């Protein structure tokens, strides 16, 4: 049986795409052992049902994300660090157990991950979480075709300069941010596999553009649209709040695993729920509440929310009650409620969220986004007037089960993904 190493980044967004990809290659009969920090064990609340091998390495830095953020620049390279010693170090004693590994599939973001891989004999694959139209923004900003601070670049729609990928939002660490995201191409041409989480139909032109300079696998969605989640999704409370709720009422809102939205900011999307007449579920972070009106959670919010600190957002997209997605634009959600069938309302926050909402809104028609005064209540219910009564958003929603039934053929047999996790999983027998 072949063994296969897989190193995410260490957050949510980088995790659970990754994960999801390791569950499908484990079902071709692959040994898998994911390495996770200790910061993210700590979170690891279910895994026996994945028979996935888990191993921890050490942070890096003072005790994850949230100590990154203080010094961008000085403690992702402390984190970089350590991770190249100390994946050095497990990748060394995982060479005295059979089955022997064989490659390892890195997180984008960590690109010197691969020299790592080379110096212990495996094979490296490069594991993007973010679309190829975003990742080739990323390749012209390490080109120096762009500097991120209208715009044409090839294969992607025009773009105003508030759609290219947000890092001013960082302030400090602006500049840090940038040189990362350009780095995940500094050394593209010796990867042994290139693996990008989308499916070709989604963006032929820029996939098409992006094989004309190395070979890359389209491999995406990796989400199995259980063994589906880690981390505490509160599944059950969830699912049967949903079971009470009739097709096309519920408006799912979330904000993801990273971004936080000030005290006014959530005052705004509270009083734009309740007064929306409509169901909804809103994941609000454990570290997020307190930042919610008063009696928002335990009161004013028990007749149409339910207020949660994580759910599981795959089931959730899967259910039929769910009319819209209000949501930050990460990739993850993007690509899970686009392949789910489930339109949006774009409330982007920073990095390539910003470019997704354009995507989402212009490319793929399968949204609408807020505009900016803070994104006050009016303009919220506006959105969700436009997609949950409004003939535009009758055609939003046919557009998103276009865009189901294209995900669908890609992961099925003979569909683009599914050939190119086969010939990947070939490629290694
Ligand atoms: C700045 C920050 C946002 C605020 C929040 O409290 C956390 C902040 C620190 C971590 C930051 C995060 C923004 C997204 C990242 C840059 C992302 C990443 C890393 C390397 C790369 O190549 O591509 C993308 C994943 C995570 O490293 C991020
Ligand atoms: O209540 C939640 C909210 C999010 N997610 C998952 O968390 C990830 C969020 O990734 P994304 O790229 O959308 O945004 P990020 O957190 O990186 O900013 C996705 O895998 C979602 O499916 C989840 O399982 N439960």
């Amino acid at each position: 049986p072949i063994h296969i190493l897989a190193f995410p980044f260490p957050a949510k967004g980088h995790i659970n795409p990754l994960l999801h990809l390791c569950n499908r290659l484990a079902s071709k009969g692959f040994k898998i052992t994911l390495i996770t920090t200790v910061s993210t064990l700590k979170s690891v609340k279910t895994s026996k049902a994945n028979g996935i091998d888990i191993e921890s390495i050490p942070d890096g830095i003072p005790q994850i994300i949230t100590v990154m953020e203080m010094n961008m620049e000085l403690y992702f390279k402390q984190f970089k660090a350590s991770a190249i010693e100390n994946t050095t170090k497990l990748i060394q004693k995982l060479k005295t157990k059979n089955p022997l590994p064989k490659v390892l599939i890195y997180d984008s973001s960590m690109p010197w991950i691969l020299e790592v891989a080379h110096e212990q004999g495996l094979l490296g694959a490069s594991f993007f979480t973010q679309p190829c139209s975003v990742s080739a923004i990323y390749y012209h900003m390490l080109q120096g075709t762009i500097k991120l601070p209208m715009v044409s670049l090839p294969y992607l729609p025009l773009l105003e300069i508030k759609d290219l990928p947000g890092v001013q939002q960082f302030e400090d660490n602006s500049e840090a941010v940038a040189e990362l995201l350009a780095d995940q191409f500094s050394n593209i041409d010796d990867v042994d596999y290139v693996l990008f989480n989308t499916f070709d139909a989604l963006e032929i032109e820029v996939v098409n553009w992006m094989g004309s300079k190395w070979p890359i696998l389209t491999v995406g969605p990796t989400a199995p649209t259980s063994i589906n989640y880690l981390f505490e999704t509160n599944t059950e409370v969830c699912m049967k709040w949903l079971d009470q709720r009739e097709i096309d009422t519920v408006i799912y809102v979330s904000f993801g695993s990273l971004a936080s939205l000030t005290e006014e900011q959530m005052e705004q999307v509270s009083q734009a729920l309740i007064r929306s007449n409509c169901y909804f579920l809103w994941v609000v972070r454990e570290e997020e509440e307190n930042k919610l009106p008063k009696d928002f959670k335990e009161t004013t919010s028990k007749k149409k929310g339910l207020v949660i600190n994580w759910c599981p957002q795959l089931d959730v997209l899967a259910h039929k009650s769910v009319a819209c997605f209000m949501t930050h634009c990460g990739w993850n959600s993007t690509l899970e409620a686009l392949c789910s069938g489930v339109p949006m309302i774009c409330m982007p926050q920073w990095a390539d969220q910003t470019t997704n909402a354009k995507l989402i809104e212009h490319v793929w028609k399968i949204g609408v986004g807020v505009n900016k005064s803070i994104v006050k209540r009016e303009e919220i219910e506006d959105c969700i007037r436009q997609v949950i009564e409004s003939e535009r958003g009758k055609e939003l929603k046919r557009n998103a089960i276009k865009w189901k039934e294209l995900a669908k053929e890609a992961v099925s047999e003979g569909g683009s993904s599914c050939n190119n996790i086969q010939e990947f999983s070939s490629s290694l027998l």
